[PDB]
C-alpha cells in the first residue's frame, strides 16, 4: 500500500515510491 500507482493520462501508470525514488514498472 506504500507504492503509489501514478495514473497519467499519457496512457501509463507507474509505481513511484520515495523508498527507491523511482517509478517501478515491473509487476510486484
Amino acid at each position: 500500500s506504500e507504492w503509489t500507482e501514478r495514473k497519467t493520462a499519457d496512457g501509463k501508470t507507474y509505481y513511484y515510491n520515495n523508498r527507491t525514488a523511482e517509478s517501478t514498472w515491473e509487476k510486484p
